[PDB]
């Protein structure tokens, strides 16, 4: 009896599986190309997204010995606001999946700042005008291609952030679906009414025939060859809900292709006046809830910066190792605004660079800068998160492959101040295709049965000088 | 409609989509680690050999967009002798599967030569006592595990190679199926009676509650949540059928991981006196046939040994390049006997050594002697094939992964004094399983429709360096 998944990575395409509690048993890997067309924009081939996905979902479906009168339904997940527009008959893309990182969706976002849509999108969707969301990217795919717009009203090409491309191309094409936290981020949805916003949908000229069905986070959707379809619900509303949310004001910190923070702030929408996002979190049974997320584009897109291209070294894991020999960190920097800054700033124009260059360095320190800025950008939205709620909360319930360390939670631990809970296992964002969507088939009924084991097996303490954290923040707003 | 060809390899597997009449529309090939712990015992992880098939059935049916309503048949090809025994109603081993290369099935192979089973196995199974076959392994199995003997008489233990492992489960845990081709490779089978040999079984303490229900190569064994299973064979008995042989005297040569030369010798069991094998081949409908087989072990894994563990050529095609710079070997002969040295000689403790070493011998004379060693091993079984049947080979037909090498196929022509015929579709191992899948469903009905696809691309005629063929062959037999 299984409750598995999918999830379309921005870097890789991978896979896994569970049973009776806590025990480890099967893993992965496989990387697909980060295609590059032009300036601002990062692209992914929609075919090599789906080639890679069922290359690994047909894999972890099986990792140590058995098969099917076991399996029992299909959940889903995908990548940030990535618009895939495909045909209904063939299932072939008309264009590649324009990544969340992409900034060619800025000319169109500047036109929305001149009209007066800033106070309308922020009070109905809870977000902010920036080339990060799907709405600004679907217009792009519909203004450049020949047919698209009046193939859309006939019902040929369907919009759907990758999750819907994963539900659809699985079930032959039977169930075209979404959820409450994927849709709340497409910038075409209303966070309060729980349906698709028609007021935004006009201005951008996008139809209602293209849009997927927004169902419950926890509900049976369809059937196919794998067996019953089940659920999906926001990755940052996943490490948020991953180290246990359900109640008010709960937070975390992701450490992947972008390091993001979110806050499960009650069944009440908290409005941000100083550029933070308000999206949809999740409760205990199958009902809606709210969340305060910031957002950053580079962290693991940073675990996409020193190695391959400007080759320097030779194997993935080790890097906690060249770290033990030079304390004072020689006047170095980084603004990882590769494809837009993200953080409070936003500023879809600001790019990944920093000045101050002078004679006495080798092949060494900006490994520190490539390893410096998203707990400054996470900080920029964490010191925009707790302020957005008025809290003083305890421990960081961190997650992400960079903290394969006695040193990320030792450097991701130096100024934020208070102390963290290093998740001795760090993929809690991807905690999202085996509980919520496991409650409706009547096999456990509810999220209240196993507590006396969570020993966060890794923690590294503070030790000698204690008067230094302030001025080394005061000047980051001059590079940014 | 389409047909799924399933190739199961030794270093890299495959699963090509097959339309109507000879076209390969979607293929993907990936690898798995060739782990090595001790002197001559290489073992694949059994825990690693399906997916480069449903990472290519799923992953390739996606390169086009084909879901099960269009596939007419699923046909499996596999690496032989790699045994797999099992509990009947659950999921995992205590280890993993031995490659047809491993040499620790030799202690008991010594005990069998002391008893007097040499004239009993050579006349009933047609093989020879070596650590190459399944039976020699399946002794140090039931004598080497916590259960297995009385656990067998309880109805659990079920024997079967990789062919039987991809297909036993291809039903709701029901059908227990093998083919005539891979069954003869187990050394637990009778080649004349067409049933399982109780005369070998007993001696090794192996029950009857084990062994699978041996069926045909082309028959419907069940259904799959892919659509029917209708084709079964090994990577060498199907590549024999894929090269359009069946008829008396038609031979081939596959350069995958090892150079295997199989010859069709009618419906008559030809006895070998020049140290070859007598296995089961394939006919035209779905019946039994007999064949003579050469052997040995390392050929394509020798080019891979220079790539992974020695870091000499960086990529596999590059061995062709670093071979045309030296003109000769400069008295250097490499014996690829890393895991015994099969062929006409085959024993089990022989290791890989380099003969005729000099300091003036650059990295170019070593890389060439590794490719010529592939061509020298092919000679050892061709002159042996001529002495057993009595038919001299005019034109030698080839296929495989190391057949794309123009220098290996030119040297194979010069040292053999015989013409080398290379096909357009070199990866002919998957094609034999595709024709095996379609003949039981009713996709082609017979073979007279696939006669136009045996088109030869290039022809290698013996040039002038073919006069010094015996001077370079006698230096090889002194190194062996």
């Amino acid at each position: 009896n299984y409750v598995m998944a999918i999830d379309q990575g921005t870097t890789s395409s991978r896979a896994i599986i569970f049973d009776r509690n806590g025990k480890k048993i099967g893993s992965s890997q496989k990387e697909f190309p980060q295609y590059f067309p032009k300036s601002g924009w990062v692209e992914h081939n929609a075919n090599e997204i789906w080639n890679s996905v069922q290359s690994v979902i047909a894999g972890a479906f099986i990792e140590s010995g058995i098969r099917p009168e076991a399996i029992a339904g299909i959940g889903i997940t995908n990548q940030r606001e990535t618009t895939v527009v495909w045909d209904k008959t063939t299932g072939q893309p008309i264009a590649n999946a324009i990544v969340w990182q992409s900034r060619q969706s800025s000319p169109i976002a500047d036109q929305l700042k001149v009209d007066g849509h800033t106070e309308m999108i922020h009070e109905k969707t809870g977000l902010v005008i920036d080339a990060y969301f799907s709405a600004t990217k679907v217009r792009w795919l519909l203004d450049n291609i020949e047919g698209a717009q009046e193939k859309a009203d006939n019902g040929e090409l369907l919009f759907g952030t990758i999750d819907s491309w994963l539900v659809w191309k699985l079930t032959d094409g039977q169930v075209h679906v979404t959820d409450y936290s994927n849709a709340s981020r497409t910038m075409l949805y209303n966070i309060h009414k729980l349906e698709w916003d028609q007021e935004i949908l006009d201005l951008l000229n996008i139809p209602s025939s293209m849009l997927p069905e927004v169902k419950s986070n926890s509900e049976v959707y369809g059937h196919t060859r794998s067996v019953p379809i089940a659920g999906m619900a926001g990755d940052q509303q996943a490490a948020l809900f991953g180290q246990m949310a359900f109640e008010k004001g709960m937070i975390k910190n992701t450490y992947g292709t972008g390091a993001f923070i979110v806050m499960n702030t009650g069944e009440e929408p908290q409005l941000s006046d100083n550029d933070l996002l308000t999206t949809i979190g999740y409760g205990i049974n199958g009902k809606v809830y709210y969340a305060l997320e910031g957002s950053i584009f580079v962290a693991g897109s940073a675990i996409q910066w020193l190695r391959d291209g400007l080759r320097m070294i030779e194997t993935s894991p080790q890097s906690e190792e060249l770290a033990a020999k030079a304390k004072g960190d020689n006047e170095v920097y980084v603004v990882p605004a590769f494809t837009g800054l993200g953080a409070p700033y936003w500023d879809s124009e600001a790019r990944g660079a920093v000045f101050g260059l002078t004679r006495g360095t080798t092949k060494e320190d900006f490994v520190r800068a490539t390893l410096q800025a998203v707990a400054y950008q996470s900080k920029d939205v964490i010191d925009t998160m707790k302020k957005d709620s008025g809290i003083d909360i305890p421990l960081l319930k961190v997650d992400g492959g960079a903290a394969k360390n006695d040193l990320l939670m030792q450097f991701q631990a130096d100024i934020l101040d208070i102390d963290v809970q290093r998740a001795a296992n760090l993929e809690t964002t991807a905690l999202g295709a085996a509980y919520l969507a496991g409650l409706a088939v009547g096999f456990w009924k509810d999220l209240d049965e196993l507590k006396s084991m969570a020993e966060e097996g890794q923690m590294f303490t503070p030790e000698m000088p204690a008067e230094e954290r302030d001025n080394l923040y005061e000047g980051w707003k001059q590079a940014v």
